[PDB]
């Protein structure tokens, strides 16, 4: 039983999100002046806060939040480490609003204790393309494509509860509190993922790997000796060969994205985006934020001919901390981020990934299985890993889709 969630406008069961053919939401429809003006109660000795993400003091206070409690592995052998310049990267993009950061403090000495964060997202939500065939059939077409329209909606982010106050309920508050905020200002919906299942997925997507710097990924033992590469003299020789990455990208072409290229990369990202069922619509100022490169956070390349933009990657880091070495403090990952490509095969731009991740000391590469991010696997040498990202909507009705109909990235 979920004494939480069990009161919520979600799918309850894989049983129920399996019939769902619709897009639509779930709860009554309500208005901004049914939403209680007053934050939600809380025991007298917590306040809620609301940090000032251009105070770098308040950053920080996050950032140790999240540096001593956010995700771990199964193994409790690696956590996250988001920098404080990702932090105010990823929580304050154009339009922000701050009110969709909630924090709880300890009232005498303001101690942080729990966090969440809201941002918000344009989103594509509407009917899959598979339902919206079967109903043209069935005569239901107008039912399908009510809810067509990109919406202006919800991403949340960044949940977390320092280990001191685990297992004490405050989580659903959190959760209610953050609802609260984003229904007073009219959004109705959120999306959101987690490694955990929770009622109820729309989608399910498997982490891959690609090992950039073997050598330090198996003495931290984020990665395994192959049992074959035991029958050999060296196999550390062996390993490192094997993934072995030119020290310059292969297309002729290649450079960082600037400020003048927003325009194309727009149009480039929103074709290929158009053609999946989740997706995020971008505005000039959210490609320049998103995508722009920023010092140790985001990594932009555009392929340029004839002085036409033709493709363009992104990754951007994300350090763990090695909880149990010593020898090592910190696994240096690069995430695939969005991309485009139209004049080469896609496993031949993200080769030029790997390479300038390679170059600029990243230890692996990391995605899940969404976008097109299949079609490069076994050339480029990824693997998968134990993870499973799932992907969910808040007061939201939507059919079970494979993972590469989802063209929306998490930070
Ligand atoms: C329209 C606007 C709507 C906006 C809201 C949209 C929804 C937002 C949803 C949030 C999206 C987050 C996206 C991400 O960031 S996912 C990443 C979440 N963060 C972490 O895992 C960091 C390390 N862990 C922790 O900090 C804590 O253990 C957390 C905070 C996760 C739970 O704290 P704690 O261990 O102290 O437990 P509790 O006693 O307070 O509460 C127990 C209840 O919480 C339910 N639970 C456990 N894990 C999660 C989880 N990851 N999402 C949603 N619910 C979760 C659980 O089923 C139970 O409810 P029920 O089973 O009794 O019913
Ligand atoms: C990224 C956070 N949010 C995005 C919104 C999603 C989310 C949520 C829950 C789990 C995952 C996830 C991610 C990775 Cl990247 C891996 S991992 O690489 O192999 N191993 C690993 C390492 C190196 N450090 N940590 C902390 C772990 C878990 C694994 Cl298991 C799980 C991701």
């Amino acid at each position: 039983a979920h004494a939480f969630w069990s009161t919520q406008p979600v799918p309850q069961t894989e049983d129920e999100t399996e019939k769902i053919v619709f897009a639509g939401p779930m709860d009554e429809p309500k208005t901004v002046a049914d939403i209680p003006e007053e934050p939600y109660p809380i025991a007298s000795t917590f306040e809620w806060w609301t940090p000032n993400m251009e105070a770098a003091d308040d950053i920080h206070a996050i950032y140790e939040l999240l540096r001593d409690n956010y995700v771990e592995d199964d193994d409790s052998m690696f956590r996250f480490n988001y920098s404080e310049e990702f932090l105010q990267w990823a929580l304050c993009p154009p339009n922000y609003i701050p009110d969709w950061h909630v924090a709880v403090r300890r009232k005498a000495d303001k101690k942080l204790l729990a966090f969440i964060a809201g941002v918000p997202v344009t989103l594509r939500m509407g009917t899959p393309k598979y339902m919206k065939v079967k109903a043209q059939e069935k005569g239901e077409g107008e039912e399908a494509a009510k809810y067509d329209e990109p919406r202006h909606i919800c991403e949340i982010n960044f949940l977390c509860v320092h280990k001191q106050l685990r297992e004490k309920r405050l989580a659903p508050i959190l959760i209610k509190e953050a609802t609260r905020r984003v229904n007073r200002t009219n959004v109705w919906q959120a999306v959101y993922t987690a490694g955990v299942l929770l009622p109820t997925p729309y989608a399910s997507g498997q982490y891959f790997h690609r090992s950039l710097n073997p050598e330090k990924l198996v003495e931290i033992r984020f990665s395994g000796i192959p049992a074959q590469y035991q029958k050999f003299q060296n196999p550390m020789a062996m390993l490192k060969r094997n993934y072995q990455l030119p020290s310059a990208p292969k297309n002729s072409g290649l450079r960082e994205m600037k400020p003048s290229d927003v325009p194309q990369v727009r149009r480039i990202l929103m074709n290929y985006l158009d053609s999946f069922d989740v997706g995020p619509v971008f505005s000039d100022a959210e490609i320049s934020h998103y995508l722009l490169p920023r010092d140790g956070v985001v990594f932009t390349y555009v392929v340029e001919n004839d002085k036409k933009v033709t493709d363009f990657f992104s990754f951007y880091r994300i350090p763990s901390t090695v909880i149990g070495n010593s020898n090592y403090n910190l696994l240096n990952a690069a995430y695939v981020h969005y991309y485009a490509a139209t004049s080469i095969p896609l496993h031949q731009l993200i080769l030029d990934l790997l390479i300038v991740a390679h170059s600029r000391g990243f230890d692996v590469c990391n995605m899940v299985e969404i976008l097109d991010n299949r079609s490069f696997v076994e050339q480029l040498k990824f693997g998968a890993g134990d993870g499973h990202l799932r992907y969910y909507f808040y007061n939201w009705a939507y059919p079970k889709i494979k993972p590469s109909q989802v063209a929306l990235v998490m930070l």
